[PDB]
């Protein structure tokens, strides 16, 4: 077989109140005995969840909780794995600068707020490292009809990257307040966001 | 561990711009300095063509040849869906190698383009971001460029192309403006090349 290691997301690592996780996912019905062994910093641990997947097209899925302050500190994680010789595969988070980054949320056109629905943009500039979360929400609430771009090197080695929220024009007219939601280690208690509305 | 074979599509720009010239290229890798000389052959819908410029360049990273055969092609036989394929021929080939490639059968739909101003509060800053939104196309293959006064702009990035919950892409490009060009009033254009625009191009222009 072969193995494929996964960091936590981004956001589960940065907010406290989420459960951050390193997942092991083994590649190669013959024999369904596989042990997952997991380190951190070489100390082995025994609170991962493994769960089995027979492929029929395996691949077996052993799930890490990890300490945030684990991941940011940039300690590794390991997972040996069983059932020739056993693989082994590792995964930390490198070190280096951070740069906050600056969040905008750009007025539409007003062509736009013509249609039934129409798309507010959130545009994030400057930060580093890359790894980013950002969300949306109306009047508070989380909302879902969002789409990211992935994350683009811009000249001066910092990344920047858009989001863009799908509105109702009724949702919009009844004065709901729209916020772009940023997660990023180089903000304050780790998360910022800018508003727009009708308004 | 002998020779391998890469084929590449024209640029999207030069297949929906009639005035440049697209390619199809058949790029040959890991060509022995023993073995060097490699024939490449094309066709066309199963047509041979015999108009191919095939050069070699030797690859000093780790000492190998590496043979570019770019056919130049018919911007319609490209749109309309022909069937390219390179035939590698070699002495270090047990037999040869063809690759073939076409533009994918598909569905057409043309991008909405908007040019937005800086944010009002990047404006306290020595340079400021102007956004080219481009939303709702289909197929993914596209190009975007800025202009100032019609010089090419070069301090511009783009995002990737995104797959959005409709099936269809959308994009960004950023251009980075200098607070005193924009102050003085210079014009800047986004241009967009996709073939659901009709004349394949929209350009979207901002100022003041
Ligand atoms: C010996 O060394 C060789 C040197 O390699 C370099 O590799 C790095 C690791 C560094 O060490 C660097 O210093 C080395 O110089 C090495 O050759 C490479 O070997 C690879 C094969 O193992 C091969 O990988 C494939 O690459 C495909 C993509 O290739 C393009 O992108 C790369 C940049 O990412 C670029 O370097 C290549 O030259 C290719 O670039 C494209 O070229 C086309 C054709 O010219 C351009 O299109 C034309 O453009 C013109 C104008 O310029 C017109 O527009 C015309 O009309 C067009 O036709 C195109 O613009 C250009 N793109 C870019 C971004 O520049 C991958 O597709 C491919 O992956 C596919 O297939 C594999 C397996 O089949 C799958 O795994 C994938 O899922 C995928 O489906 C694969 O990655 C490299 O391309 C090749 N590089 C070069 C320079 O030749 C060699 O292997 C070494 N040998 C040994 C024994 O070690």
């Amino acid at each position: 077989p072969s193995v494929f290691i996964f960091p936590p997301k981004i956001k589960d690592v940065l907010m406290i109140s989420l459960s951050p996780m390193v997942t092991c996912v083994v590649v190669d019905e013959d024999d369904p005995d596989v042990q997952i062994s997991w380190f951190v910093n070489n100390v082995e641990v025994h609170t991962a969840q493994t769960q089995t997947h027979r492929e029929d097209y395996l691949r077996v899925v052993s799930a890490l909780p990890i300490q945030h302050q684990d991941w940011m500190s940039g300690k590794e994680f390991k997972c040996k794995v069983n059932n020739p010789s056993p693989i082994e595969k590792t995964i930390s988070k490198p070190r280096g600068p951070v740069r906050a980054p600056q969040v905008y949320v750009l007025p539409p056109p007003a062509e736009e707020m013509t249609k039934k629905e129409f798309s507010l943009t959130c545009m994030i500039t400057g930060f580093l490292p890359a790894e980013i979360a950002v969300d949306w929400t109306s009047n508070g609430r989380t909302e879902q009809n969002y789409k990211n771009t992935a994350t683009v090197l811009d000249s001066d080695g910092s990344y920047f990257m858009y989001s863009k929220l799908r509105v109702q024009k009724s949702t919009w007219e009844r004065g709901s307040l729209f916020a772009c939601s940023v997660v990023h280690e180089g903000l304050h208690n780790h998360l910022t966001t800018k508003t727009i509305s009708r308004s």
